[PDB]
């Protein structure tokens, strides 16, 4: 699976990718990472994908086996780094699948690259409303050089939920081990400001100039008043589905790969059949 890793200048930055490289028909499956992570949170869900879909999944800048301190930037910088990777790949047809934060890159990326290009999107457990006060303070502990370990062992937490789960603790604990206060200030100050500036991701994406289908897939939080906020939306909307995934983490493509494909296969199939 690092088989399929490798780097690319795009303008200034070398970044790394996942591209599988296979010859079919598209789609291809652009799988995008949230903030401070890379594409070892995707390795399981590439296995389910790896057969039939072409599979690309860019890491951000200062993102990778190897992190670095990079300049300041934000989603929409995000957006056109996957876009010129997709142009050096000669992809035409994407559909995009995000990890939670992520999210801000696939919306934004539907508005961009538009409904031929990006006909549809997935975003994996995404908080769907505007930050409640145990998030807002992570994001504030996040920001701040004295408390930022801190600030992710909380939001670990929240991530775990209580359970022992094996690969996402791997994840967590040894995967992101090596990322440091450039990479979860930023992802501090982007977010709290995607929020701030476009309400939520909701707001965001009932604003898309080309609404189109969009699911999202989740397993938390896994209370009853943040379904209903999701069934809501989607009565409200004929474009939004979304689908309770009942894992045990923040991370279904980790927890319950098998899920997760089935839900991009269906879109992915959805977009072959016009």
């Amino acid at each position: 699976t690092d088989t399929y890793l490798h780097e690319t200048l795009v303008f200034d930055n070398k970044l790394s990718y996942i591209d599988n490289q296979r010859d079919t028909d598209g789609p291809a499956i652009l799988l995008l990472p949230g903030w401070c992570h890379d594409h070892r949170v995707y390795k399981y869900l590439i296995q389910e994908l790896d057969a039939d879909f072409r599979v690309i999944v860019p890491n951000w800048r200062g993102h990778g086996l190897s992190p670095s301190e990079v300049p300041d930037f934000g989603y929409q910088e995000q957006v056109k780094d996957a876009l010129e990777i997709l142009d050096q790949l000669g992809v035409e047809t994407f559909l995009p699948v995000s990890h939670s934060h992520g999210g801000w890159v696939l919306v934004e990326l539907l508005e961009q690259a538009g409904p031929e290009r990006a006909p549809r999107g997935i975003i994996m457990d995404w908080l769907m409303w505007a930050p409640k006060p145990d998030f807002a303070k992570s994001l504030t502990l996040l920001k701040d050089p004295e408390r930022w370990r801190e600030g992710t062992h909380g939001l670990f937490d929240v991530w775990l939920d209580g359970h022992d789960e094996k690969r996402v603790r791997h994840h967590l604990l040894e995967e992101m081990a090596d990322y440091g206060y450039d990479c979860w200030g930023r992802s501090g100050r982007v977010i709290e400001d995607a929020y701030g500036r476009n309400g939520s991701p909701m707001q965001m994406m009932a604003n898309l100039t080309k609404t189109r289908p969009i699911r999202h897939i989740f397993s938390q939080p896994t209370e009853p008043e943040y379904e209903k906020i999701n069934s809501d939306f989607a009565e409200q909307h004929p474009w939004f589905s979304y689908a309770k995934l009942g894992g045990p983490t923040h991370f279904p493509a980790i927890d319950v790969p098998d899920r997760a494909a089935v839900h991009i296969r269906e879109f992915a199939t959805a977009i072959r059949q016009g």
